[PDB]
C-alpha cells in the first residue's frame, strides 16, 4: 500500500512534464496544472512530509497564533485581519491588534466544532481562510481557502481547498497545517482522525524551484512520523506547542526554496 | 487514451464498495466517501455522460434561467434567492420576484467575466452558489457550490467544489451545466474551453440508486458528443436555448432514480 508523498511526488512530476507557462501576479514564472488532489491518511500516522525535512515547528507555532486570532506580528506589527481573525472574528470591524473582540463576528473554527458535535452527519462544516490583501480590493471577496469537514464513525476527515498552491514551498507546509488542525479538532470532540485531502485550483512551480524539486523527486520517502497530544485538551484555545509530539520523524535533509 | 465517463463509472463503483453508510439532512441513507476528483475535457467534445440519457434541454433551460437571475419559478411561485439571485445580486436585500435589482448586489457571474478579460492570470475568479434553505439559518452560511475559472493558453478550465453530491442524479446534471457554462463564458470571451474539473466533498450514493447505478456501470460509454454555439453572441444575458445544438450524442436509456 503505496507511502502518501508518492502523491506530492508524483504531481511535482507532472506539473515539470506538463504544467504550462503562466505568470503570478507580481510577474515571476510558474510551470502550472489547473486542478489537483491528494489524499493523506491521519490514521496511526502524519503526513509531515519525508523527502526534505519540513518547518514542523514553524507550523505548531503558526497555526496555535491563528487559533488565538492574532492580529500582532510580535506574538509569531499591526497586520490587520489575518486567517486568526477570520478564523475567530469573521466580519467584525476591525480597529487595532490590541483591542477586545469577544461576542464579535462569526466564529467559524468553535461554530465548526460546535456542528461537529451537534450535527456529525452536516455536509456544512466549512471554514474559509482569506487572504488580507483581497480584503479592501473588493465587495465579496472570494476566500483563499476554504476547509471542509466529514464525520463518519468516529472519525473526522478535513478537505483543504486552495485555490493556488505553491508546491515548492507552500503545500508542505499545509499539508502539515491542516493535518494538525484535524488532530486538534478531532481530539476535542472525541474522534479519531480520518483523511486530509488537498484540492488546489491553480498548482504552480516556481521557476527557480525547478531545480531543487528535481533532486527532491530522486528521493524515496520514508515511513510516516506520527504525531502524539500528550495531554487531555478541552477547548481548542486551550492547546500549546508542547502538547504536541512527532515520533518517528528521519526526513531527508532540508532544500532551501526561496 | 480513456473516455473521461470512466472517472464517473469507477467513482460510483469506489462508492459501492467502499462507501461508509451515513444519513442525510432527512434521515434517509447514502454509500458515502470524503473527496473525490474527475477531469473532463471540453477540447472539441463534451461531457454529456452517455451510459444514461441525460436531461440536456432541462440542463440549458436551467442554466439560463439561472444566468436571468429569476427567483420565479414560472420563467423555469416566487421562491427567494436561487443561483440566479446570488449569481447576479449578490447582497441585494430581496423583496419580491418581480422587482427592480439592477446595480444592486455584486454581479458575480459579470465580475468573472470581465476579470477574464482584463486579468487572465488572476487565481479569484470564482463564483459561489448557496442552498437558499441555508440564508435564513446562520450568519456568513457556507456556499454549497464554488467554480473558479482559469485560463492559460487561450483556454478556460472551469473547476467545480461541492461540498455535497448526488452521484447518482445530481452529478451527471451537474457536470453538464457547468460545461455548458465554461463554454459559454469561453464563447463571449473569444477563448477555447479547455478542462471541466469535478471535486466532491462529501460524495454519495442513495440506497435506492444503487441496483439502477449497479446496471448503468454494466454499459459502455459511448463517445461523448459535440456542442455547436450556432451564433456569435456577444454578452451572456444574450444567449438563448436555440443557439446551442448537442451533435452525435447517442447515449443508452433513460435510467430513472428517484
Amino acid at each position: 500500500p503505496p507511502h502518501g508523498e508518492l502523491q506530492y511526488l508524483g504531481q511535482i512530476q507532472h506539473i515539470l512534464r506538463c504544467g504550462v507557462r503562466k505568470d503570478d501576479r507580481t510577474g515571476t514564472g510558474t510551470l502550472s496544472v489547473f486542478g489537483m488532489q491528494a489524499r493523506y491518511s491521519l490514521r496511526d500516522e502524519f503526513p509531515l512530509l519525508t523527502t526534505k525535512r519540513v518547518f514542523w515547528k514553524g507550523v505548531l507555532e503558526e497555526l496555535l497564533w491563528f487559533i488565538k486570532g492574532s492580529t500582532n506580528a510580535k506574538e509569531l506589527g499591526d497586520l490587520g485581519p489575518v486567517y486568526g481573525f477570520q478564523w475567530r472574528h469573521f466580519g467584525a470591524e476591525y480597529r487595532d491588534m490590541e483591542s477586545d473582540y469577544s461576542g464579535q463576528g462569526v466564529d467559524q473554527l468553535q461554530r465548526v466544532i460546535d456542528t461537529i458535535k451537534t450535527n456529525p452527519d452536516d455536509r456544512r462544516i466549512i471554514m474559509c481562510a482569506w487572504n488580507p490583501r483581497d480584503l479592501p480590493l473588493m465587495a465579496l471577496p472570494p476566500c483563499h481557502a476554504l476547509c471542509q469537514f466529514y464525520v463518519v464513525n468516529s472519525e473526522l476527515s478535513c478537505q483543504l481547498y486552495q485555490r493556488s498552491g505553491d508546491m515548492g514551498l507552500g503545500v508542505p507546509f499545509n499539508i502539515a497545517s491542516y493535518a494538525l488542525l484535524t488532530y486538534m479538532i478531532a481530539h476535542i470532540t472525541g474522534l479519531k482522525p480520518g483523511d486530509f485531502i488537498h484540492t488546489l485550483g491553480d498548482a504552480h512551480i516556481y521557476l527557480n524551484h525547478i531545480e531543487p524539486l528535481k533532486i527532491q523527486l530522486q528521493r524515496e520517502p520514508r515511513p510516516f512520523p506520527k504525531l502524539r497530544i500528550l495531554r487531555k485538551v478541552e477547548k481548542i484555545d486551550d492547546f500549546k506547542a508542547e502538547d504536541f509530539q512527532i515520533e518517528g520523524y528521519n526526513p531527508h535533509p532540508t532544500i532551501k526554496m526561496e
